[PDB]
């Protein structure tokens, strides 16, 4: 590729691109022929120490932490455009590095656009609150300033979009950075900081680390100077940063996955239900937080439902990212194909059906990729570990139910809460039923939509907080009551 | 009197239950140490029995679903069973922990005060409606009860940091399940007796009576709970954060500070001094927010300390109900030990006892735990009494000479929850507000907090607010329902 | 309710004093169910209402009132809304008594005011302004929300205390002083609420209360220099004058005028839900209602089947004396009103449209005394007709049938109103299309009547200006300052030294 | 500038097409600093303008813009915002030729309107309504916020673009369809900024320019049945016969009509920073602003010092071109304009107050041609004088004196004006008091003048009626519609079967 003979290939530190302390490197593999496309610094933990003191040298020099609100904004709108500027590239990076096909990063292209614009906009509209205050000659005021320094971790599923939703509020806001993008898919986060260093930030607001969780999380989530850690990924590392986090009584975000409902009721429009089971299940292959994996299908249409899934699942075509006709692409690693493989037996040993799938692909242009055929389960419940569990592969269950009311036992019978959908034309029906889903998210009569306007994040052991919209922001943000008295008198309590 | 007629038990699932292993504990009053009550002492699985039976409540939605409307006015009687009871609730409370009654009726008209906020607040959201990029959709925001959610407050001011809780979680329409501190029972058992008159579904509310130690794990680690909510020491409460994680729960703290007051040499001098002393002594200095860490401005650092020191002398300790009375004892045996072991600690540093440290010798205070007021001079924030929250009726006093070094010095602790500024110059106290790490800041008082406004720490002070409308978000969730309005077939996947 | 009269006040309220009119002239109140004179008032002069909004400015500058804190305000409006509940059964008396509703109709109404007086009793506390992150280096900036100030207020006579609360309770809440003046045919409930008032306690001059015609002082109370906002609600034609009035002030207004408004009921409503929606939109209160149901648009595919349903039940309406439990829609307010109905009735006929049922005064020897009109149902009418475009406001609904959703729309939109209206439809994602494409203030998706204090009420186009209720009717009370702190100011230096 | 003068349109806008007037009228266009005729415009009439509204309300009603996405309609928004930077010279050029203020002031302008745009163009996603917890079981109740509708939009001759550009941005970003008329005698900058929408690109009929006088086109923009909100900034007299109009069809209206602005300086300012701005206050723009700090308020034991220390200044002011670098001071407006303040010296003089300073036209020979008047100092006036109560809005103030701050506050607010104000005190305590009792819609402490998109403008009392900028300047462009759905229906039984 033309692009990866301009790419950096170091960390980003204190304003300067910086080699790894130890010099070691990382080679970057592409997922749908397994060949090695680039090679990057693999960071230390003394590197991310020093990126965290550098921020928060940065944020208390208040170059950005007190630039206008304004300012900040134009600022965050200037990376937004340049992301735009770049689109093509960055699209043809994310699929050569994360193997999903290029339309699709496309669509996170126009997203992470709409994200930085949001923010942008978003940066000087609320500065806190003025109290009506119950004491009388005092004046009462709400201020809302930066968190501090945040560190961020980003997830392999979607490099760019997820490091957005993460960058944006907190420049907008005044923060400090600290980033490290999954170690096997830093290439359009390398490029995203030279962008943002083309826009121009003072020296340490923003940092980019690469390397191995392994080595540098632990700095990440437990440094004394860190307001805020802000980590997408899986349950298990998730909650090991909350309990480091836990030592400085920091602030955690997390977005950690979820077993997503797709329910689908008699009355749905049936062939719309059909598209969207596939839509749910499938793109990126079924590597998605908010993937439809759990299909609730009335009983009474079941067989139908299941038939027509399983024949087009069968048409589904495998392929190269790059090539127009390619519908799914490959998974991202050996050990993700492992974990995905290790499932099917788990499936099959619990007593439910691989009606499709479940193997590599033979064919000779598929063999040296990392691919997965799409996969249906049929013949399952809501005991079995394949129901239960994320397997965050290109793989769906298929239960009955028989009840309105059963729809939503079992959709809530999960330890996840992310998102969700209702599918049926009696839209009071599909209203009653989101009401009652323990779900961040409900679509009724879509499934994938999110946006930069509004909140994202789990219920239950999908998560902590919020990211996107207003509510997104506010994570970035601290509330100080300042409280003046006016007409100061002795209390005279105390003996003179 | 009181004591006749309170209840011993714990409040499970709408009835007064013992422990299961019928186990007591006896409550001691701190200004004689003599045993005033004896109440249940409840097990780990009295503590899942009551989160399983708020988790059922939460979801039969008799209070979940009710109107937030109806859900204000049970609030708001609850307030206004606060009043109808404030004398008995007063004295309870200084009994259990030691305060001045005078104290005691500030409290009790807070409480009154935090529920009727947050009964009218109750109906005053709901969400957001949301101008959606995709064409042919609508997008809202609904904002529903967190879910069940487990409550822990603290022994110094147990009704008044539980008001904090129970209103917003009812408000809300969640279920609860409440702990207060072991050694301070008494004011909480009564709400809840008080609560239960006004009227709730049964399993909305719960009382565990017992050990942190014993109960505190399940509270913060069971799979049904959604948020965790915890005032109270830093070490307990990192270990809740720890256990809160293993089902990413939610986690509210309020662990208490090193709180600054900056007296500047431009402060109204006789107001700087009254105010110290507010302070540090209110409560013997067992206040989440005392004003613990004076600095002040060296030019009048010396007059400031010859002040401070001679009205010290004069502090009336004595029993909370005598009228006279400034100061009374400290909790309990063990928190009066760790104190000691400070005065040990200070003095092995470097520093000056100027006054106090040590236990009065008058016969009156001889049976209680009573301990001095004290105030450490010659200290330096690399020492270990400054750095760390004593808790007691102590403050240290540190010179600074300019603006720029006093703000150097209050944000040089773990902490960030409270601190004053005094200065007439009130641009200076405003300058210096802005950049003090703490979540609310006074510019010429001490002590101040309302319902109306949100309380909490920065750094290790906490994560989260308590009171005003962030307070009420605590016990909120977000959901975004899109619901497209013209579905088309994307047809990605070929047929 | 007889009994209670002989206890009521007959006075004005004005500087904390109950005061007779300046020339004591007087009012006799009538009950429209016989016609009886029940009551009689002060009817004041335009110098009585001049003493009452400069005693209002005197209040509000001496910060008795508007200086006292939000919470308090707040506790002083809940002790309002709990006299309400302590004295229903009286007030719901009254208010039959003097408008002539149904009692039943009439207990709802204080169950929302007490509603409503409790809602913002809760709100009062809970803003105070913005914080705001200002561009200019070196400076702060907020914007503290403060009483608007003196405000008059103008209530109707169909509802007279539920629409004195949605008046009175935000403008105490906010702290501003009020000048009300009630309907001069129906002030019976608006003197309790302010001896009620005078109970809790507020600073002399935050409240007062005028009496009399509209044609006496209605010209000070919207033209006062010293009036910040003007609030009316009634008439169309009065509410024009009040805000020409207003203008020679540049006073803020707020009007709620009345609508035409539509019920749309198409082909797949649950009908028998549509027929007793239809009925209760446009009878409750002998149609009397600014939201009343009178437009009713029907399906064309349904429109006889509806027609002959919603006429056989109107001819089952029970009329009779509000007391009375039987009763289930009671007379009209005024011989004015009554005669205004009836001649709507020649225009109607005269354009073309059938009076299906009712249209006429009934015979019947109970309701020969009172100023009954029957519920009437007019048909074949078309979208040019006076009787479609205008507001009657009495018990007459006109029925118009429409081909589709669009045209459903495009019918509803075309009249000059915009307050209130309905859809009907199991098709809930219809109903939807339908409702937001409505130009009204309050749509309601398979009801008719809602109103509550938490959401904000009030019309597009000729039905108003403003809402009242939720915390935009709140802010009809306030007024925001911009205060800009330069923290280093500096000199500009831009003219010569 | 008369180089850009060679491409800039001569027309009328609208529904999508550059259009001369029904009747091939038009209107020379003048230079203050010389009088010259500089360009020459058409001269529309009344059916021009009804035309105009009639495409509004069709486009409107197309949806094409009013159903747009809101985060579509912030891109081109932010697409004017980004026009303007782009053609910053030109435009601040034009605007110098058009109105005679310097060069310099014309930049801040620009750089002003470019930061109006872009942040209406970031609000205009941000919010949407809200979700009500409804007080009714078995209902759904929310509040979407939808564009108002048409608007009318009339601007004033000091601030062409400026003005412009607060209305333009929120109306565009809500979704409204709008009609524009700047002042008769400065519509260049206007005419500019509409080629520059046009550019970007809006569905027709959105966006249309009426350009003539106000005494022919005014009363079909503010009394037009179509027409849903009338937002006027201009003279007071204009403003209530506006608001009049808009009466007849119950318009909502938005208006910001000047004041009487006072700028109240304490023994304890910072002198030589009070006397700076006691100069910027008076005489930016010849003192043609609505917010000119026209009443001095100086504590008595300073007054002496302050009025010799500003006089001395007074006569050092630079009058001139302003394309000249030099110059601090161009001419006023108009001959009208001019004769209007002339005619104030009169009144002054013959009240029994003292022109200190200037009260005439400058002779000097580069001056003799323009519009020019010198800047004037009044002393020894008081509160009664229609000299200190009545808006000049030229280079002149008024100095009056106040022993403490009650007198300074009751001064300060005894005039018939509620725009803004500054106080000047190093006690900052003291500076806030006396800002919460000003009655005025923005007060500064230690600052005169400064105005931003980020907080809301607008006057208390005869200064006007709502606010522009800010978040509320965005709602002056909505209207809120209750949307309750009843999710499990049930007949009400009410009347009879
Ligand atoms: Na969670
Ligand atoms: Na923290
Ligand atoms: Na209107
Ligand atoms: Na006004």
């Amino acid at each position: 590729m033309e692009l990866l003979k301009h790419l950096s290939q170091r960390q980003y530190i204190d304003g300067e691109w910086v080699e790894s302390a130890n010099k070691n490197t990382r080679d970057i593999i592409n997922p749908y022929n397994q060949e090695v496309i680039f090679t990057v610094s693999e960071g230390t933990k003394e590197d991310a120490e020093r990126a965290i003191l550098a921020a928060r040298r940065a944020f208390e020099s208040g170059e950005w932490s007190q630039e206008t609100a304004e300012t900040r904004g134009k600022k965050v709108r200037a990376i937004a455009d340049k992301i735009k500027e770049h689109r093509e590239a960055l699209a043809r990076l994310e699929t050569l590095d994360t193997g999903k096909t290029l339309e699709e990063s496309y669509a996170d292209m126009d997203d992470i656009h709409n994200v930085f614009m949001y923010f942008a906009g978003l940066a000087d509209k609320d500065g806190g609150e003025m109290i009506d205050s119950p004491i009388p000659d005092t004046e009462s005021k709400i201020v809302k300033e930066p968190v501090g320094v945040v560190t961020q971790i980003t997830p392999w599923n979607y490099p760019l979009l997820q490091a957005s939703w993460k960058i944006a509020p907190a420049l907008a806001t005044g923060c400090s950075l600290v980033m490290k993008p999954s170690e096997i898919t830093p290439l359009t986060t390398i490029r995203v900081f030279e962008l943002m260093e083309e826009v121009g930030f003072p020296k340490g607001t923003i940092n980019l680390i690469l390397g191995a969780g392994s080595e540098v999380g632990d700095v990440m989530s437990g440094h004394k100077e860190v307001d805020l850690v802000s980590f997408t990924g899986g349950i298990e590392t998730g909650k090991h940063i909350m309990k480091n986090a836990a030592n400085n009584v920091t602030n955690i975000a997390l977005e950690l996955g979820g077993k997503n409902p797709n329910i689908i009721f008699d009355d749905a429009d049936f062939e719309l239900a059909v598209d969207q089971a596939l839509n749910g299940g499938y793109f990126h292959a079924g590597q998605v937080c908010s993937a439809g994996s759990r299909i609730l299908v009335q009983n009474s249409i079941k067989d139908k439902f299941e038939q027509a899934l399983i024949d087009r699942v069968k048409k589904i075509k495998l392929g190269n990212g790059f090539d127009a006709d390619t519908e799914m692409g490959p998974v991202i690693s050996t050990e993700h194909r492992n974990k995905i493989e290790s499932y099917m037996d788990v499936a099959k040993a619990e007593g439910a059906t691989i009606a499709v799938g479940g193997k590599r692909p033979d064919r000779d242009d598929l063999k040296d990729g990392l691919f997965f055929e799409p996969t249906v389960i049929t013949n399952c419940d809501t005991s079995m570990r394949i129901v239960q569990e994320e397997v965050f592969g290109p793989v769906v269950t298929v239960e009955g139910f028989e009840t309105e009311q059963e729809a939503i036992q079992l959709a809530n019978d999960s330890i996840y809460g992310l998102a969700g959908a209702v599918f049926s034309k009696d839209i009071g029906k599909a209203q009653r039923v989101a009401n009652k889903l323990k779900l961040g998210t409900v679509w009724i009569n879509d499934f994938h939509p999110y946006f930069a306007q509004a909140p994202w994040g789990g219920y239950k052991q999908s998560g902590i907080g919020r990211e996107l919209g207003k509510e997104g922001l506010e994570e970035y943000l601290v509330s100080k009551h300042i409280l003046t008295n006016t007409n100061p008198q002795l209390v005279n309590w105390f003996s003179k």
